[PDB]
């Protein structure tokens, strides 16, 4: 029985929302403790019947990438530290360590010799060396997709199964800027049971901590029964570093990093050095540490105490493994014999730590608070808000989303078949999925990382893509050939993969034509290839070297098609103008491709020597001042000239959209009859101060709010089709483009901010939605959280992550923009959305990167943008904390995040060709998702094992009908299924085992695994 996720508002002890609400929000010198206060404790609180029982947990923050690449921090930090960390617990029976990031621990121990492996392998298994999440990375939780967490998360842990038979259900997530209840959600349906996170904005650790709120059982904002609730603590202060994990001051806890006595480099900034503890110095510097132990202490409900000791890249020579052992083994020495201290301190793990938690609590010692909400956007410190981080580097933000398709569907198309390993599919799937989860790093998709380090993320997923591609042609080939035909060279290319909107036009020349003429080649088939399970309609394109091409299907049905020119926009460096170019030799031949669920469906594109019966052709009018001509080749319909003017457009029975003479949006009529709703888009900018702190990767610290920019007279492009037509207009820094096929608009926007220094663009919708104060936004993908815009916090605090989405809306409409990457956004008026395009930044803003962001490149961002009528939509009463959307504007999504592949074969003649794949396999209901499909053995493997995550969101109900659907049972995917399990999300539990090995469908807002194994 499914809970409802809409009409029952949670009942939980802190709601995040009501708490920002009600939250001042002021920025007060606490003392020592500077955004806390002066904590006091009874010490007759802890005596010898009741202790405290502390544990200090060494640690090193690792990061896959941030001012050196992975690899070069591999050979210059991390294989020190960890063969130092597998020597010195080797010899140090009672020290113990925590390891996070999985990425460099298995490039660490597949370069180990077997006896070191073995070392490495027993320290482990007697609990000295613990992994804390086991992700591949600690992983940026604002711009991920949900299914790049799960993804990196089960990379890491099915390493960790393989190679350490641990699988860890404690999560550590110190470092990812602003945290989200994604990460419960996954984490608490892959077997954890506990998790740490740090960096949240001080107010709210200084408002939970004076309720000892700072420990809560986390679950998600529609779930009103708890059972997605997992028990995560939150750190008090202001970094995870040995400063400010000891207590609340750091002056005090820095002489506690024994690495800061000069011989390292480093030094205590509060200018007290630590000292090397002695026999008369133990007592002296026991009282100050205990003192500050029985502060923080104050700020939790039991009477055990975690105490991280580590920061970046620590852990790495002998000498400090040594320095920090030896002085905190005398501390220990020391407290732990004096009653009067009533503590308990040792070394420990994060699992020892929660473990004695939950005793604690068992003993009725403590209950904890339920928590619903985000922890975005962060601040460390006054108005530093970390909202930049959710533009900066869009090009690999936008990269991000191709790359996490591509993985989506090579696994799923290879997952079909059973693979020879001389094809090297698992190979393949393997490098594009651990490339992809390095990117999930919190300096990788967040754009934080070093220029150079940048490039190494990027040329990493272009090799990921490229993997991806191989194992989809060499599948397709397989798929779409007749099985006494099929002959695979497992290195030859049978397809390429034609995708028109990566990295986009304008960004790359990557697409190749598909090459026709009566003295050369007179068709090609093309595929494409749907990964959603149900079946799906799309236009698709192709870039062809003639105008004359016509498409049938392969039963030979003709195929209504629309040739457009292919054009490209060029900043014309002598006549100071943006305008578009059309090809004389290659046009864009459109049409609709249907497939079926998780299928395949294949067309073919011929040439004739004149307009073919099935083939309309564009008409092309070019808005400007002082036009010349553009001849088209053979294309026949001849450009038209005008004057800017406004005008109007409709595709279809589809929306009637109306332009401004500067091409951009002004209304939208959704249908005849219906009013033209003020939908205005506009684009502005953002500055830097010029006082004070400046905007940098990670901060956005804008000069106020953000200014048009000024657009001139630009050149706009109308393209009008009987299946697509387009407004397309040459701004500053963006060619702005709407494009309509019948439905909610595509936009695109081709971002290239050039050398605007200390420049944000932002790209605002301007309604008159009565929103007020409330949006909604996205998590990971995964869910809408209601927002309030707070007007008692700055501009940037009120900016927030869009990884795929953000609506406002009031009693009767809604507008819901749809994006095809993580960008910031906001509303930040009544009426209006926004979202931040690009930014240049010349400073660095002081949180280590040590550079701006000054490496922009042209991105496509691609968009789809939908208005609709909502007053008759069942949504979440007035208290609810989250939003929903409607089928329109998921489908929506779906098309940006996981369009239809297209590939072309790239011979002559495809021999065996068949025209379709998947057409018996189930069309399930629209919001059902089959996220993964994976299989989990290699050939050898007599029990074939496949893996599904199955994901049903919760869409509004709005009236419609909409029914009839088929039961999508993924474990009768494959035939010959022997069992069916329910599993956790990485794949690596059997929580299940299924009747009639069925695998249920899950309920609205829930997430599945389920295996099947296979006989034959
Ligand atoms: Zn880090």
């Amino acid at each position: 029985q499914c809970q409802d996720v809409v009409q029952d508002v949670p009942n939980v002890d802190v709601q995040m929302l009501e708490l920002y609400d009600r939250m001042s929000f002021k920025d007060i010198d606490g003392g020592v403790w500077k955004q806390g206060w002066n904590i006091k404790y009874d010490p007759l609180k802890y005596n010898a019947h009741h202790k405290l029982k502390v544990f200090v947990v060494p640690h090193s923050h690792n990061d896959p990438g941030w001012i050196q690449t992975f690899e070069e921090y591999y050979q210059h930090d991390t294989k020190h530290i960890l063969s130092n960390a597998l020597r010195h617990l080797h010899d140090n029976p009672e020290m113990k360590f925590i390891w996070a990031e999985i990425s460099y621990f298995a490039r660490f121990y597949h370069d180990l010799g077997e006896n070191k492996k073995l070392q490495m392998k027993s320290i482990v298994k007697n609990g000295q060396l613990e992994f804390v999440t086991g992700g591949w990375v600690m992983p940026d939780e604002a711009n991920s997709h949900w299914r790049n967490v799960l993804l990196q998360l089960t990379e890491g842990q099915t390493w960790l199964k393989q190679f350490m038979n641990v699988t860890p259900t404690a999560s550590w997530a110190i470092a990812p800027f602003g945290h989200s209840p994604t990460m419960p959600y996954i984490l608490q349906k892959s077997g954890f049971k506990n998790m740490l996170i740090q960096r949240t904005h001080y107010s709210v650790k200084k408002e939970l901590a004076q309720q000892r709120q700072l420990e809560f059982l986390w679950r998600q904002i529609w779930d009103n029964k708890g059972d997605t609730a997992l028990f995560t603590h939150m750190m008090p202060f202001y970094s995870y570093d040995i400063p400010h994990t000891c207590g609340p001051d750091p002056k005090v806890c820095c002489q506690f990093d024994f690495k800061r006595m000069g011989s390292f480099g480093l030094s205590c900034p509060w200018k007290v050095p630590p000292r090397t503890i002695s026999d008369q110095n133990v007592a002296a510097r026991s009282d100050l540490l205990v003192d500050q132990w029985k502060k923080k202490a104050e700020l939790y409900r039991t009477n055990v105490l975690l105490i991280p000791l580590g920061d970046d890249f620590r852990f790495k020579q002998n000498t400090e493994w040594d320095v920090q052992r030896v002085n905190y083994e005398r501390l220990f020495e020391h407290i732990n014999s004096q009653a009067h201290f009533n503590v308990q301190a040792q070394f420990g793990t994060l699992q020892e730590y929660f473990d004695a938690v939950h005793q604690a609590e068992r003993a009725g010692q403590a209950e904890f608070p339920t928590l619903s909400g985000d922890f975005f956007t962060y601040a460390d410190r006054s108005d530093n808000y970390w909202s930049g981080y959710y533009t900066s580097r869009p090009y690999h933000k936008r990269m991000d989303r191709v790359l996490m398709h591509y993985v989506r569907a090579a696994e799923m198309l290879s997952a079909w078949h059973s693979w020879d390993g001389m094809a090297r599919i698992e190979e393949r799937l393997e490098q594009a999925r651990r490339e992809l989860s390095l990117f999930q790093h919190h300096d990788g998709i967040t754009g934080t990382a070093k220029t150079h380090v940048v490039v190494d993320y990027e040329q990493r997923m272009q090799e990921a893509l490229k993997a991806c591609q191989m194992v989809m042609q060499q599948s397709v080939y397989r798929l779409l050939t007749k099985p006494s035909i099929y002959s695979p060279d497992f290195s030859f290319s049978y397809f390429t993969l034609d995708d028109s909107r990566w990295p986009g036009s304008g960004v790359e020349d990557s697409r190749t034509t598909i090459i026709l003429g009566e003295d050369i080649l007179p068709s090609k088939h093309v595929v494409m290839h749907n990964t959603l399970p149900h079946w799906r309609e799309q236009l698709v394109d192709f870039y062809v070297s003639s105008p004359f091409v016509s498409v049938t299907d392969l039963a030979n049905n003709p195929v209504e098609a629309q040739v457009s020119p292919v054009w490209s926009w060029h900043h014309d460096t002598l006549t100071k103008t943006i305008h578009p170019q059309g090809s004389t030799t290659k046009y864009r031949i459109i049409f609709k491709a249907r497939v079926p669920p998780m299928g395949l469906a294949t067309y073919v594109l011929t040439i004739s020597d004149s307009k073919p019966e099935h083939t309309s052709y564009a008409s092309n009018l070019l808005l400007r001042k002082n036009p010349t001509s553009l001849p088209l080749g053979q294309y026949p319909e001849d450009v038209k000239f005008g004057d800017p003017r406004e005008i109007s457009l409709r595709v279809g029975n589809g929306p009637t959209l109306a332009f401004s003479e500067q091409g951009l949006l002004k209304s939208i009529q959704l249908t005849q009859d219906s009013p033209h709703v003020p939908v205005h888009f506009k684009f502005l900018k953002y500055g830097v101060r010029s006082h004070g702190d400046r905007s940098g990767a990670y901060l956005f610290l804008p000069n106020g709010p953000a200014s048009p920019v000024e657009l001139g007279q630009p050149v706009v492009l109308v393209t009008k089709g009987k299946l697509e037509s387009s407004v397309s207009v040459g701004l500053p820094s963006v060619v702005h483009q709407t494009i309509m096929r019948g439905g909610a608009p595509e936009i695109r926007n081709l971002v290239d901010i050039g050398s605007l220094d200390n420049t944000e663009i932002v790209m605002r919708l301007e309604t008159h939605i009565d929103s007020g104060d409330i949006f909604y936004t996205d998590l990971n993908g995964l869910q809408f959280i209601k927002r309030r815009r707070l007007d008692k916090l700055p501009l940037q605090a009120n900016y927030y992550p869009i990884p795929s989405g953000m609506f406002i809306e009031d009693a009767n409409t809604r507008l819901t923009l749809l994006t095809g990457q993580p960008l910031g956004g906001s509303s930040l008026a009544s009426g209006e959305l926004e979202i931040m395009q690009d930014r240049r930044l010349a400073s660095d803003d002081e949180r280590g990167l040590g550079q701006g962001v000054l490496d922009n490149k042209p991105v496509l961002h691609i968009y789809r943008l939908v208005l609709e009528k909502v007053n008759n939509c069942v949504r979440p009463s007035k208290l609810h904390p989250a939003g929903y959307l409607t089928s329109a504007a998921h489908k929506a999504s779906q098309s940006l995040l996981d369009p239809l592949d297209k590939f072309i074969f790239a011979e002559n003649e495809w021999i065996g060709a068949q025209g379709q794949f998947g057409g018996d396999h189930p069309s399930a209901r629209e919001d059902l998702d089959v996220s993964v499909m994976r299989r989990l053995t290699k050939s050898s493997a007599k029990t074939q094992r496949v893996g599904y995550v199955l994901h049903r969101t919760n869409l509004m109900q709005c009236g419609t009908p909409e029914e009839h659907t088929q039961k999508l049972d993924v474990c009768h995917l494959l035939p010959n299924v022997a069992r069916c399990e329910r599993t956790t999300l990485t794949f690596l539990q059997n929580l299940e085992h299924l009747d009639g090995m069925v695998a249920p469908e899950v309920c609205p807002m829930e997430t599945a695994a389920y295996v099947s194994s296979h006989s034959s």
